[PDB]
């Protein structure tokens, strides 16, 4: 057993059973990562970091919703066809790997196949599958909905938490590579 993770998991009721997908008011949008070990360092540090125009969009989006709602963030890994959680969002962005940086609360960490959303259709996205959007596109609310039961009811067999020892190793090793690829360039 890894402890930090044990550690993560003690801090926070991940995958909630009394979660309110019937939601009064907010903004979802979807987040498309680059890597899992994006996933695996938002989940331990409780921070996010989009694109320029991306960080610009979801701090709009939360200055907007500020005492009015949550804005609730879908995380999917480019490629990897499926959903792997759920954070709302918690603070407004702070600018200057990671350029800028937002926080957020990871609410649900569970791996949900694109086949259990892909009836779900955005009408601003050209009526695409909701699985088929890009980073930041904003969920309409009654979509969100039905996404948010799916994701939340969904019985999943796996997430990224059972490879958490695996993304340790992966950025400790690098972190090494890269602090030893400065030593001989000084």
């Amino acid at each position: 057993s890894h402890p930090v993770l044990e550690k993560l998991k003690a801090a926070h009721s991940y995958n909630p059973k009394e979660f309110e997908w019937n939601l009064k008011s907010g903004r979802v949008f979807i987040i498309k990562s680059y890597s899992e070990d994006d996933i695996h360092r938002s989940i331990k540090y409780s921070i996010w970091c989009s694109t320029e125009h991306g960080n610009k969009r979801l701090d709009s989006a939360f200055r907007c919703m500020s005492s009015k709602g949550p804005v609730y963030l879908l995380f999917s890994v480019n490629g990897s066809g499926h959903f792997c959680g759920v954070a709302e969002m918690k603070s407004p962005v702070d600018y200057n790997k990671w350029k800028g940086k937002f926080d957020v609360q990871w609410i649900f960490v569970k791996d949900v196949p694109n086949n259990q959303l892909r009836h779900i259709r955005l009408e601003n996205n050209d009526n695409k599958p909701v699985t088929n959007s890009r980073d930041t596109q904003e969920v309409p609310l009654e979509k969100a909905k039905q996404v948010l039961k799916i994701i939340s009811s969904y019985k999943h067999t796996t997430s990224i938490f059972d490879d958490f020892a695996h993304y340790e190793k992966r950025q400790e090793e690098e972190e090494v590579v890269r602090k030893e690829r400065q030593s001989r360039n000084k």
